[PDB]
């Protein structure tokens, strides 16, 4: 079996992108964001605390004919922009694209935090890290994809993110039409849950390459990019007027400026982020003051591939017994 769905940013400055997934019988379609950075599918429901829903579309489980309770199951997660959510667990039918797993645990809100309260666009996760992250105790539960893996055509999901334009999540197969080139495969651990890799440089606008090794992991559900501080003030040392303020919360930059561009080594391979895809707009309303797209990665503890890397490639998550990262050009 394959799937494909498309993925549509929630806002004008890509700050995330949701997938519309069908849940439960009849079909419940709720607009998951996509996040290969955790590995919980939760929902807004009919259980979440009334106050904290705000225009979200909500999973009904007694309208679901397929719907179970996981008796005694309960989840619990925190971000790492800080947001959290909590609740308790159906299974129920879900499909993405026309691909369809049954009994897969669906995590229903009780409470969110105010950042997802607030976000009327996105309706839960979907999470795609594996599945030694998920949150359900006391029987941790298997994401999507791995519960899809088996029927799949080939064990693999890849990420087609579009710049200001929707793209593309499929299941099962890889679209030979969607890149350009060759796509150039890289060695990932699992060992902390996350498809974490190793980029071989990067380079500023047109510069030279500096070769040297950024671990660091693939995560749609991040917006940004963030690497090592050394990297990121090699880049901002080439816009004009750009600093780090501890106010705004990062590097800022004159709305002004022309942004240089930034390339990333995937082995021998480069993948090359236009300057406009590092520009994340004023920092308030009517501001000539632009919040910048790579960001420091010191105290977060790992450096994120986040979307601004990752909707300049084709993106292949290769689940296969010994994982995998393919990167191509677009």
């Amino acid at each position: 079996s394959t799937g494909s769905a498309t993925t549509t940013p929630i806002d004008s400055l890509d700050d995330a992108y949701i997938t519309p997934v069908q849940i439960g019988t009849p079909a419940q379609t709720l607009n998951l964001d996509f996040d290969t950075g955790s590995s919980d599918l939760w929902v807004f429901s009919s259980e979440t605390t009334a106050s904290e829903v705000d225009g979200q579309t909500i999973y009904t489980p007694s309208k679901s004919t397929t719907a179970k309770l996981l008796s005694g199951a309960t989840w619990s997660i925190s971000y790492g922009d800080g947001s959290s959510s909590s609740g308790d667990v159906y299974t129920d039918t879900v499909s993405v694209g026309g691909l369809t797993v049954t009994g897969q645990a669906v995590e229903s809100a009780k409470k969110v935090s105010s950042s997802f309260t607030e976000d009327s666009t996105i309706d839960g996760l979907l999470g795609l890290a594996f599945s030694t992250l998920n949150t359900v105790s006391p029987t941790q539960q298997k994401t999507f994809f791995d519960n899809a893996k088996a029927s799949l055509d080939s064990p693999v999901f890849t990420a087609d993110l579009g710049y200001h334009a929707p793209g593309t999540y499929n299941f099962g197969f890889i679209d030979t039409t969607a890149y350009t080139g060759s796509i150039t495969y890289t060695a990932v651990s699992t060992k902390q849950g996350f498809w974490e890799w190793t980029s071989t440089g990067y380079a500023v606008g047109s510069g030279t390459f500096k070769s040297t090794s950024i671990d660091g992991i693939a995560d749609t559900g991040t917006t940004l990019l963030y690497l090592p501080a050394t990297v990121v003030s090699a880049y901002w040392a080439q816009v004009s007027g750009a600093k780090s303020s501890s106010s705004v919360g990062g590097y800022v930059f004159p709305c002004s400026a022309t942004l240089p561009s930034f390339t990333f080594g995937v082995g021998s391979a480069r993948i090359v982020i236009p300057g406009d895809y590092i520009d994340f707009g004023p920092i308030s309303t009517g501001s000539s003051s632009c919040f910048g797209g790579i960001q420091s990665s010191a105290g977060i503890g790992i450096n994120i591939f986040g979307d601004v890397a990752l909707k300049a490639a084709f993106v292949v998550f290769n689940g296969a017994t010994t994982p995998t990262l393919g990167f191509a050009s677009k």
